[PDB]
């Protein structure tokens, strides 16, 4: 029973206190409407328990103990807000989360593994988590503010030559290795998730696709996820059943990334998203390079040998062979110490609140219940502090 102690107490296991608050929380909002309460039982427990339960919501990190700076982008689960806290003055991005979207598209799950990652990964790769808390319409999670915007905004503001996709690409590779290190494989690894901090260096940020890896380094999935230009074969085809791949359909995604960088548009780019898709599957055939947009065999060597079927891609037999190809070979920085030479793009940040390399951005309540429907079972764990 020292055993139990142990469980409750670790902020890594799924019924640690906050989690049983979140547990008793839930239950609470889920069950005091009016249809349900002539239900002794549900009155009986609601009775019990609902005042404390409200006095206790009252201490949570709300919202409002935030002021809402201004929009750094929107996902269709809602939007990411750079804030800042109101009695700690500090400076954070804040995602938010509509429960009520995630209920809608049966999508309830994608945050476990990113919160998970963002909380505990202590990697100088993974952008990290100081909250996630929650009230009755919203998830939020209070990460640390990447000021360099992403390579998506890099890419287009800039001409980038392979020096830098070099440095880039290294950062990423060891980022990704970070991630495969911690049991997950990542599989929507894009420029998008790919975030800049003060001082011009990479980190990882989205994390929704993530999954843990068998005792073998293996998963079953039968879903085809992540998104369309950056998906590798292997996952398109596990879409079909009987999905079986390893950490290396990272790698594919990261010499589609590479393609990108270099030669100025995505490898299977397409009108539609079946044309992409199309396009992936046929990749012995669908792969080349225009005649005119110039790359060093080298470059070029290593987008080939990432962008074929899993069984010869760069990378199956660790990240050593990626380490050691002829492309990487550099004067700047050695894989030792990358982050701590000069980046590409450092960033001219004016305050703590400079949101220049973000572009700018510019109503759907639960309905009360008949019987118990359950709509905040889904978030009882999310709630972290660090
Ligand atoms: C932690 C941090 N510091 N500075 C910026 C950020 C982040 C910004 C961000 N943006 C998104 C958005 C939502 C959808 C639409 C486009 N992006 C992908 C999905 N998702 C994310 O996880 C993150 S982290």
């Amino acid at each position: 029973q020292r055993k139990l102690e142990a469980l409750i107490r670790d902020p890594r296991s799924p019924i640690n206190v906050e989690s049983l608050l979140d547990g008793l929380n839930s239950l609470v909002l889920d069950l005091d409407f009016p249809a349900l309460r002539k239900n002794k039982n549900i009155d009986n427990f609601l009775n019990r328990y609902e005042k404390i339960v409200k006095k206790i919501r009252g201490l949570q990190m709300k919202a409002e103990d935030y002021d809402v700076v201004k929009v750094i982008g929107r996902g269709a689960f809602g939007e990411v807000q750079l804030v800042r806290h109101k009695a700690s003055q500090k400076v954070y991005a804040m995602k938010l989360l509509s429960k009520f979207e995630m209920i809608k598209r049966s999508d309830s799950a994608f945050f476990w593994e990113e919160r998970d990652i963002m909380a505990f990964a202590n990697s100088p790769w993974v952008v990290q988590l100081f909250y996630a808390f929650q009230d009755d319409r919203y998830l939020y999670m209070v990460m640390e503010y990447m000021p360099g915007g992403d390579l998506v905004n890099l890419m287009s503001n800039y001409d980038v030559p392979e020096k830098w996709a070099k440095f880039y690409t290294a950062e990423v590779v060891l980022a990704l290795d970070a991630i495969h290190s911690m049991g997950l494989i990542h599989r929507d690894v894009k420029p998008d998730n790919m975030l800049l901090d003060k001082h011009g260096h990479l980190k990882l940020a989205d994390f929704g696709t993530c999954m843990k890896m068998d005792e073998t380094g293996m998963v079953h999935c039968d879903t085809a996820v992540g998104t369309p230009d950056y998906i590798s074969p292997e996952v398109l085809k596990s879409q079909g059943g009987d999905g079986y791949y390893g950490r290396e359909c990272d790698w594919w995604s990261v010499g589609v990334f590479l393609y990108e960088m270099l030669v100025g548009d995505t490898p299977f780019y397409a009108d539609s998203l079946v044309g992409t898709y199309s396009k992936i599957m046929d990749h012995k055939n669908s792969l080349c390079f225009p005649e005119d947009a110039e790359i060093s065999k080298h470059a070029k060597n290593l987008i080939c040998a990432f962008l074929t079927d899993r069984e010869v891609r760069l990378g199956r037999n660790g990240v050593e062979e990626i380490r050691q190809h002829p492309f990487f070979k550099n004067d700047q920085w050695h894989w030792d110490n990358i982050r701590e030479t000069a980046a590409p793009v450092v960033p001219e940040l004016s305050s703590d609140i400079d949101s220049s390399n973000f572009d700018d951005i510019e109503v759907e309540t639960f309905p009360i219940p008949k019987a118990f429907v359950g709509n905040q079972l889904p978030f009882i764990g999310f709630t972290y502090y660090r």
